[PDB]
DNA sequence: AGCTGCCAGGCACCAGTG
DNA sequence: ACTGGTGCTTGGCAGCT
């Protein structure tokens, strides 16, 4: 309706609508004095949000403007509301001086709030990665890069296909996801939070080069063993100018980046990841998961770093002999590491709001508890004889002179921010505790003028005091009032008492305002400069971070390995699986009663085992833990078995309509030798034969053309005949016994098909009626009568 | 601290500041539950606290408020809340109470706001489990000897009660004292025993939460296996009734069914959905009144809307809670009661014409509320403004006295303006300082010496006179007087309206039928469905059904398909691809019975049905369950049921589901004789209809065209003659040579047979 | 311990007097 | 153009009880 150009708004509303088109899309906090302000829609939504009253910004010409606002001083409380939504919010502040400005102060889009993007400790979870993602598509594969902003992870990828992309979104789980504009595979991504689509632009290659390359202060990126992965290298150009953009300052804890390549880790298909409940159960919970009983660290770093860990086992031989060792050695250590590395805490992310400069009195000072705890570390560490473990320890560092700093320059118990300051101890500037012990030190001066004018006027109701309103005062009753001397100047009326003002004490308040300004100014400056005195560590301190994390991790991993009873794997050099006592390491801690432990041997002449026996014989649990162990095996973990040989693991799939047939597909395209395959229940078809008949080839496939580690668990009696067919192929079964009427489920693997199948029995158990059980077995002697 | 031992399984919520504020395990679980911070403390601010109440008792939790010292000053549990604020508009909330004999089950439910209060006795666990799925209970009283745990256990809003409250000879005097009755037995409830007790406990802890009268309780109902349709849980979660398999409510049957204009029309429309009735003589009165209001659905909806939830606002009548936008909204639906009774009047429907009745019209009390009430009252009574001027002689006096009194003021503001020559000065008002006199900063040493300073303002300074102190007491006496005399006609409309609290609660209920019955014939009529007719035998004929949902949900065309069960054609066994066709077409034969059964027009061109006494389904360890299904439907399953089976056998050898599939086909045709669709992929069980009388084959098919394959939802009489899997296998990418070898193996197991 | 309402500091608005 | 009053979010807290 009203005709909004340029020259019908306000130098305001031109102001705030230039901003505000620099984020389109996103609400706008806009500074107002002391409130942050929002308009028009902005407005109506953030009201909605936050619960806030929607009011009117009256206007001479034109229609009158929707309106919300909050105090700046509570601005944290309504952002954590926000982010905590998946909104992003611009964040606006006054940078010119109103004073002396003729129109609307300067002002700037200072900082951008995004869900990937916040280092603030309020807004994140401790014990869980918080990652910014960019996606990319071309005509033949896909870039992905993620961001982790409060420790400056910054790894680059390239999945080949839909199908490893999906799975590298379902463990990466992005809490922000920026995308190109022409991605056509929007079926990976959309109903994704936290969704953020973006301009082709920001994915041009040379751009990201040259940024990337300015970012990291190189010539180019070939040392980071990215210089050709451009497919990834426009995702995290794209990932790099957002984070640039959000933050707008200089990033100096995004110092690298790095490959991840496919040979480097064990790749895990979609359902593998949720089929093993690594970190997450079938239920979207996190209890009863691989990392519930496996994470006992003590540091949230660590924690998050033995999830990443689990997730993305490594194929490196040294890497995990060297944290085997490492276990080893550490197992009697445990105890008296523990408690010290606890206090070391967070490190990781308070280095980040280091590097942002935004960290808090209380970061400096749990970055000094930290600090405090090293030479103890040290001096736990120096004992232990293993490489590995020098190494941590040396990583690790000290910084008895950063120690220093921190115990000389803040209090013991600073408070939360900064701003009212009471944060930089006394003694260490000269100048500040001088004007403290003036804006301070005087205050001994208003309670002798009290008593001092009480008795000269012999008022007894005299008394001094301030109002940050009025300022000091004498305060007489309104009774005695009267009796005021006459060069007491009245300053403030209220219902019983009248405040008046002299000129001493005049020359006091502008004393006192003047020089407590000057603490505070000055202290601020302090604090900041403490900033300029770290910072030039903050490669030797994020190292330190690192190092401490994977102590916690190790440390926990030999506790566990303990307490547990695991043993140390070995590494075999030709495909194949050897387990002596297996035990599925979850399972075993919450059943409520022993767990069957259970043998396993594949190899290149045994590659395929046909698992038959009843439903809940305990097929689908063998298949778990086989592979579980695979998996703790490839984090350098011990393992729950008496004894454990493993040879290399490219990757483990899994499948357990138009899907299963896809996902199978997906199994004989690019499963290999070095595959594990595990597989179940295969072959719904539409008649009695065809499913059954698709899941023998695609068996004869895996084992004569690929040649894959597969565990086929199945009910198809027709399938144990496999062995006769085919090389590689071998039955084993699920024990079970039938006592009369019951069957007993004696979760023992034994070689040989199931000696028959109890499809009648487990029926019976459900409870189906005796006459028609009875009915199905005569059936079932016809059946059997064709053999 | 002491105030928690007096409830200790209620969360306490501790008056303190502006907001309330947990402790401990208080602490710990409510962060847990509002997505609050946990410091143990946590806090609710006080402005949303009705906000956050609303998530707690929705969540099964009572909570405890202790205010200003201090002492627990109100409670508020899950099934026993009748403020708007805390209930969603368009679903009941249930208290419910169990009870277990050595010998059956008790049951019995309350809807707080309505009074609907049913009573009933399940004989098995099964048909118990049944009942607690279809009423999902937000708060659930049982025995602490109660041994079925597992039916409950897992349940929100658990209350656990003493073995004495469940006694029947205190159940009865209670019940009898609340209906005002000798003995139950005008209710039919007198012979209910283990019913009464379960009914006995339940309103003795409604009364103990509300500790007030609940005089628009009135009367129980028993209900009675033979009345309805049964479905246990699978069943009814399968059909997608009101809640989809998701979770939600987006393409479910209500959502479909239900544009109902009101919400306690909404509510009501799915309480018929769960509980289809087998009685067809109120089926066939439905019918009629969805016949005759076809034509009138246009005129008499946008008015039924203007009625609004007059069910649950009765609640607060009856209550005494009733704020003043519950009487105006009162008297807004007062107001559509002559306009529905007069579109309603030609209706030559006697059901039309009974609902048209029992709405009746209340003229006198719509009367009294335009006198009594302004046109917009606010939201509390608290602040007045309430009552309209004209209705109270006295009242209207104290009014024109404190009217006199603020002109005065204002002209005294003038007058000392003029005459100070002070244009900032101003009248003005506060608790503190009661009426003043403003001057700005810069005025104020012009203030006049008669002028009592007493409030310095950062720009400004107020003054107190004589003469404005007078008027103050004035001013705030008479209207002083005016609230106090408010307060007393309000809480005389009460007196008024209660004794014509059963005739309203009719009303609301007749109101409530009507937005049913006129929203199914604009369903009718907008989704061409027909009416369809009872036999006196089991059978289902179906001319062209369709699914009610998929049709509407779905933007392809849906194909229509026939069905024909009778006594001689109790079982059909149904081959060919199940990609959904199959299922839908099974759902849809059970979904055109259920709408059958509750009186509303269904989407074929023809459907005659017998009577049927319970749906089953088993469709969509897996084996274990399934069978455990299937052992259900074989245990309960009679020759009035409808049994619908999709694929059983799968998940474990072919010859042992082969061997189950036939035996439980066998089953059902020759000693159950349920009406049965029997969905199969075996095909040796097409060999059934040979072997066995009142089974027969049919199937769908696929047809191949282009790069693709497209599978047709048309059931065609025969067995099927081919299968997907090796085409489905081949289109998901299947490498070539692989799905070749299949097709070796496929030929070579398929020809022995 | 309340509960009421001023104030915070931006900018625009408006009515009076140039 | 000046002058000097008004208004608008929410949270802290003085100034009354
Ligand atoms: N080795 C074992 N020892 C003891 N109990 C087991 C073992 N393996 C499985 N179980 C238990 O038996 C149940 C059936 O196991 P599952 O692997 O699901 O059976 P299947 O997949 O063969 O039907 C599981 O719930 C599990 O708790």
């Amino acid at each position: 309706s009203a005709i909004e150009n340029f020259d019908a708004h306000t130098p305001m509303m031109q102001q705030y609508l230039r901003l505000k088109a620099q984020h389109p899309e996103i609400l706008l906090f806009y500074r107002m004095g002391d409130f942050y302000e929002l308009f028009y829609d902005d407005a109506k939504r953030a009201s909605q949000l936050l619960d806030i009253s929607l009011t009117k910004r009256g206007a001479s010409a034109g229609e009158p403007i929707p309106m919300a606002g909050i105090p700046y001083h509570a601005v944290e409380n309504y952002l954590a509301k926000l982010v905590n939504q998946g909104e992003s919010v611009a964040i606006c502040e006054q940078i010119g001086d109103p004073a002396t400005s003729k129109g609307p102060v300067e002002r700037k889009v200072v900082r951008i709030v995004t869900p990937g993007t916040i280092s603030d400790e309020a807004l994140l979870q401790e014990r869980q990665d918080n990652l910014l993602a960019a996606i990319w598509q071309d005509s033949k594969g896909f870039g992905y890069a993620t961001l982790d902003i409060s420790s400056g992870r910054f790894r680059l990828s390239e999945p080949a296909d839909r199908e490893t992309m999906a799975a590298e979104l379902q463990r990466t789980n992005p809490a922000e996801l920026l995308y190109a504009e022409d991605f056509a595979e929007m079926s990976l991504i959309e109903g994704r939070r936290g969704l953020r689509r973006r301009p082709l632009w920001e994915f041009e290659i040379d751009t990201a080069r040259q940024q990337l390359n300015l970012q990291f202060g190189t010539r180019d990126l070939v040392g980071f063993g990215v210089e050709n992965a451009p497919r990834g290298l426009c995702a995290a150009g794209c990932l790099l100018q957002y984070a640039k953009d959000t933050q707008r300052t200089t990033l100096p804890h995004i110092r690298s980046i790095t490959m991840e390549r496919e040979q480097d880790s064990i790749i895990m298909d979609a359902a593998t990841r949720r089929n093993l409940e690594i970190t997450q159960n079938l239920a979207g919970g996190a209890e009863n998961t691989l990392a519930s009983v496996l994470d006992c660290t003590v540091t949230p770093m660590g924690s998050r770093m033995l999830k990443r860990w689990l997730h993305m086992p490594v194929r490196d031989t040294r890497v995990l002999l060297e944290r085997q060792q490492t276990i080893g050695a550490l197992q009697d250590f445990t105890a008296g590491l523990q408690p010290v590395l606890r206090q070391v805490g967070d490190l990781e992310r308070i280095l980040a709001r280091l590097a942002l400069r935004t960290a808090r009195p209380r970061d400096l000072a749990r970055m000094r508890h930290a600090f405090q705890q090293l030479p103890e570390l040290r001096a736990q560490l120096e004992t232990v004889d293993s490489a590995p473990v020098q190494a941590l320890r040396e990583k690790m560092g000290e910084f008895a002179e950063l120690r220093d700093l921190l115990e000389r320059a803040i209090i013991d118990t600073p408070p939360v921010l900064v701003r009212d300051g009471g944060v930089i101890a006394s003694g260490y500037n000269e100048e500040l505790d001088e004007w403290r012990a003036l804006a301070d030190g005087a205050t001994d001066y208003l309670e002798r003028l009290e008593v001092r004018e009480r008795e000269r006027t012999g008022l007894d109701t005299l008394k001094v005091g301030f109002n940050a309103v009025h300022g000091y005062y004498i305060q007489i009753s309104r009774g005695q009032s009267h009796l005021a001397p006459i060069n007491y100047m009245r300053r403030q009326t209220l219902k019983n008492a009248e405040r008046y003002i002299i000129p001493e004490l005049k020359e006091y308040e502008d004393k006192v305002l003047t020089s407590k300004g000057k603490a505070l100014a000055l202290e601020k400056q302090l604090y900041e400069e403490l900033f300029d005195l770290l910072l030039p560590h903050l490669e030797a301190l994020q190292q330190s971070a690192s190092a401490l994390a994977e102590l916690d991790v190790l440390v926990n991993l030999a506790e566990r390995a303990y307490t547990l009873n695991y043993t140390c794997p070995t590494f075999i050099d030709k495909p194949g699986i050897r387990i002596t006592e297996g035990r599925h390491p979850v399972v075993e801690q919450v059943l409520n009663e022993p767990f069957i432990a259970n043998p396993l041997n594949l190899s290149p002449q045994r590659r395929m085992l046909i698992i038959t026996g009843p439903n809940m014989g305990g097929k689908s649990t063998y298949m778990r833990q086989t592979a579980l162990i695979a998996l703790m095996a490839y984090i350098g973990s011990y393992v729950p078995a008496q004894k454990v040989e493993i040879g290399p693991i490219d990757r483990i799939f899994t499948r357990v309509f138009m899907v299963e047939m896809t996902e199978t597909a997906n199994i004989l395209h690019n499963a290999t030798e070095y595959s594990l395959v595990l597989m179940n229940e295969i072959g719904r078809g539409t008649s009695t034969y065809d499913g059954l008949s698709l899941a023998w080839a695609c068996a004869e496939n895996l084992a004569n053309k690929i040649k894959a580690l597969t565990l086929f668990a199945t009910h198809y009696f027709e399938l144990t005949q496999l062995p006769e067919k085919m090389e590689g192929v071998a039955n084993v079964h699920l024990d079970a016994l039938e006592h009369g009427d019951t069957i007993a489920f004696m979760h023992s693997v034994q070689d040989g098909a199931a000696s028959k199948s109890y499809g009648l029995a487990v029926a019976a158990l459900a409870g189906v009626p005796k006459e028609v059980i009875k009915r199905a077995r005569q059936k079932l002697r016809e059946l059997e009568s064709i053999s």
